[PDB]
């Protein structure tokens, strides 16, 4: 237990949310490697199922622990734990529609277990678009740069993101962060990349709305010398 | 009663919200007069007090059903009474800033009361900006366009607002709404305008953070013939 | 001539212009009314036509000297005549188009003429859009707020458009322009609207694209006391 | 000549502009690598000189031919060569300001020189801002996601900007590009990113505003497997 963590954890999610005007909850469970940056979750709806948006809206919104970091950049979510660190996010898609979620995330030690309570709201989804209409498919990969805010011991991220659709086309997505460790701490990194993939696969049956979400993320400096 | 409304209501608030992390609750009363757009509210901080935010963030938050139509265009929000309607609002600030507000508005006829249930969020407001330091001064009158979604019996509208600030300065933030009845009308509205004017004094004391709020506001068409 | 102006005076128009890398020279000639804020143009594609975009995204581009305004606010534009004032305005597009515009107008008093030359930019406009499909049909009447920058004698113009869409949609717009008198005045104006009604109507034959176009606009303040 | 191009080329550049009223043509001359994704280059205000703005917002404007590409990524650059390429770019500032600049890139094989005739017109710069105030301080560097349209055989670039601030700020501006070679390639890319670093001095006189330009790009894809 470096910080809390070790190499293999389980993980536990609750989600309550409102998207234009419907409410819901979604609890999930995990397996993921810190140090390695991998997740896989499973996701179920437990109020307001089916859903009448994409899954693909809330993937962003299931910790930055899960991330590879080299040693020579400063590692602010890891250094976070176990107590961890709560972030603030806004999407802004292209066509108006807007989310803001919250999720703080925590360790237990003794249970070896992530815990992660999250708020998803959004509004003006159109009513006749690929999201509301449930015809995406997947994000595309992408590069987010984080941003030290040096006076105030948080971070800043910064990504633009391709919401791929059914059709050939594509949504883009614009989401600004504030990551926040508990305790603010001394030790601050520069700004750098983290790169993200993510998959997304339905498992939805008679009894349930459930979905099976990976990511892989990994954090780098400038390629330029 | 028309639509279970009189002249001269009184109105009640609750109010539950999160900005940059802080969680807050506000109860409000008020009287208002339905057909003159008028409607005075003092406001009362009941969790989460002293705000570490200016109060005029949540002016907006706080009934298109007080509105002055003329008796040529058609009045959705009245027309959705008793039972009311709801609204959806994103405020999207210059400086990166992010704010949902939902609101659940309906009337009791019994009681000749308007009742007013709302969710505020925001998050990315700049720790060292006027809002988190509390140095605004109201907002500017404003004229909004009213969109009418012929397919969807809803209404959009859009507002550029200008939040003034002590130092002499501005701050530009864009309101875009959905409102919908709760049952979808026949009768619908062209788009039109409708201006408003907030006044907002804070009445704070030992015991409460509490301030006054005021709304005038007036639907028209195009001046031009 | 208040101003060098009279009641009805002549137009002289010439534009430049670059729209997806497609260049063009536009000329018109036309009759207006300064102070009931009225012109109609007659607009000639002298180079580069037929356009391959809709004549549509030029209306805004081809004069607040006409404009009705009342005794009461300030008319900095017919102040900053005969010597004129220039602007300059961006056009943002919800689908990512972008334009800037640049005009100087001027008047010759001996000719009671209005002279305007502009120069017009667009990029990015999709090529499947309504704009470069000419799938377009006039933009809506709009309210426009008006705003002082006192301690530059220039003013700011706000206004949120909507080109309607030959198939019954709508394409938004953000319009910010900046307006400057060639001398700063010691007299400004407090901040007002200015109320717009195009309409456009083509008039290409087998010689030449050609087409017409009018504004009516009226200047007022806030319709609450 | 792999298309025209060797290892060590120079460059020519003009560019004619306009900046809040502000005309200017500047002139340049450079050494390159083409393969190394390498340049250097000296520009000369040759009219409208000294600029009422910072050098910093015109370094973006003055070729993607200088980027290193990995040979299983198509280099839609390179392969345009040498008749080139065009580009057009939106610059939305998060104050309002709002540039467009075009370029046109050729190859004289005769010369082994690269030639570069670019338009730059920027609106909106507020008068007190770092950009007119010139308190700016080179851009941070970024990762450029490179987009294919394949229906037209065009790139697409998004880049979200920092422009440094002498004061220890950060000024954000997003970058638009569409990237059109003068024949529609049969070979694209995938997505990609190219990564950017820019150096920037100035090196003025009393005789002439010049200053030195460099950059270093390089492309990749997603680091995840």
């Amino acid at each position: 237990s470096k910080h809390g963590l070790t190499k293999e954890m389980t993980m536990k999610y609750r989600m309550e949310g409102c998207v234009d005007g419907h409410k819901f909850v979604i609890t999930g469970e995990g397996i993921g490697y810190p140090f390695k940056g991998k997740q896989a979750i499973n996701l179920c709806v437990v109020e307001g199922g089916p859903l009448p948006f994409a899954e693909d809206i809330l993937s962003a919104a299931f910790n930055r622990v899960f991330t590879e970091y080299p040693q020579d950049i400063v590692d602010y979510f890891k250094n976070s734990c176990p107590a961890g660190y709560t972030w603030d996010r806004s999407f802004l898609f292209e066509d108006g529609a807007v989310c803001i979620c919250n999720a703080d995330i925590t360790v237990s030690v003794e249970e070896n277990c992530m815990y992660h309570e999250s708020k998803f709201y959004g509004v003006n989804f159109p009513a006749d678009g690929p999201v509301m209409k449930k015809m995406t498919d997947n994000w595309e990969p992408s590069c987010e740069k984080i941003i030290p805010v040096p006076k105030q011991g948080i971070l800043k991220g910064d990504v633009s993101m391709y919401l791929l659709l059914k059709d050939g086309g594509r949504l883009r997505c614009q989401f600004d962060t504030v990551y926040k460790a508990k305790s603010v701490p001394r030790k601050m990194p520069d700004w750098h990349f983290i790169q993200h993939k993510l998959t997304r696969e339905d498992r939805s049956d008679a009894k349930n709305q459930k979905w099976h979400l990976t990511e892989h993320a990994i954090a780098s400096g400038s390629a330029l010398p």
